[PDB]
């Protein structure tokens, strides 16, 4: 009887910025739970495990289990696995991406890898990057968990995953396939895990350029919150608009 | 009397991958025509490059080597003699910058110089990006995307420059070939006029284009990158340095 029986909730943007937004998210998510509506959180983040993210949400009174956290690194692992579970993987990345690949039981290799996966590695080295280039020139498919050129830290704007992918792409003259938002691949992979139908699922977020655009491209209806008169006007000039725009999660009716 | 009285000569693929190169250079010495080797190489000192040439029976003194490191050090000196420098690179670049009198800094640098560092790290790249976002000028020794080795086609300095430029949204100023910066300097060092100077090389995309944009005649010998199989032709194209007639 509901139009939407599955929710993909963005973890990024400014969705949980400040106590008011945190409380609104708590209210919204608790309501989904009370209604027994399945939901999954989606993020491009590669520096926290599903367990850490869930522990964090729970501490903010937003109910989540590790199984409800879905990252671009997980989407990337799962996407590659469905295409060739016997591919030998070379990856650049940290514990999150390693774990997602481990979950899929991959074999790993260096210069003769079948697939090269580029994730953010804050201890990357020339040699790690060289092996990626060599494997790509040996015919490996080139996959990038996301395209972000910058990683915000307290030091300032550090090089992001996308910058490293650009290095490899430029050196090898091979284009990467990108998985994370704003690409639709992460959202199709999230839909797989959530288990609901595309036309009965909605993606909720508050960033258009990176986050909600992914849902639009993946063929999902979208709710963009934290909008205002000017941003709504701005979106009307773009090729694609979110399905709905509202000020607050508080305004959403469960249909 | 001769049309060309000065020679700028590429190393990588022209002088070595070859004893046609040796004969060519010695004939230059016998005809007493000055020459300068010009290389995008940012890792080696001129002493090391010259020694390698000697060991191959190619007459070269360190003073006849002009690298992208030396050119970059000169170029930065022209912009600001007192620049605080953050650099990524190896011995060659470090030495060139130090010899020029520069002091070094990190995130607070005035100028960020990107040269090849085969032991570069995330942190080294991050410092570069932070300095650039802080307002540092972004300079690169060379734009080569690949470094050919026995393992295969390794990432070259242009690939690392691209990472930094993409992350920071700041375009780099490139010094080495095919940019005219290294050429105009080399020309000053060689000391001959443009119309009597010829650039000799094997790669169209670096060597020949460098000559064209510097307004120099060019000689493309097919002993390296570019095959016989572009919008501007080199002045001359031949299969071997043995075919050159010393015009």
């Amino acid at each position: 009887m509901r139009k939407y029986n599955g929710y993909l909730i963005d973890l990024d943007g400014t969705m949980y910025r400040g106590t008011e937004r945190i409380d609104a998210a708590s209210g919204f998510i608790k309501e989904l739970n009370r209604l027994h509506i399945p939901y999954l959180f989606v993020t491009n983040n590669s520096t926290r495990t599903p367990e850490q993210v869930a522990d964090k949400l729970v501490s903010l009174d937003i109910p989540a289990t590790p199984e409800q956290i879905f990252t671009s690194s997980m989407a990337t692992a799962n996407y590659v696995y469905d295409l060739d579970q016997n591919a030998m993987i070379y990856f650049i990345g940290e514990e999150g991406l390693y774990k997602a690949l481990k979950e899929k039981g991959f074999s790993f290799a260096d210069e003769n890898a079948d697939v090269v996966i580029v994730g953010l590695d804050r201890e990357v080295t020339y040699e790690k990057l060289a092996v990626a280039c060599l494997a790509v020139r040996n015919g490996a498919k080139l996959i990038s968990t996301n395209g972000d050129l910058v990683l915000p830290t307290e030091r300032g704007l550090m090089p992001g995953n996308g910058a490293f992918t650009a290095l490899i792409s430029h050196s090898t003259q091979v284009k990467a396939t990108f998985v994370g938002k704003p690409e639709p691949i992460i959202m199709e992979q999230a839909l797989k895990v959530l288990g609901t139908n595309k036309n009965e699922t909605i993606m909720v977020g508050d960033n258009y350029d990176t986050d909600i655009l992914a849902g639009i491209r993946a063929g999902l209806d979208t709710l963009l919150v934290h909008t205002g008169v000017t941003t709504v006007e701005k979106l009307k000039e773009y090729k694609q608009q979110p399905t709905y725009s509202m000020k607050s999660l508080d305004d959403w009716k469960f249909l």
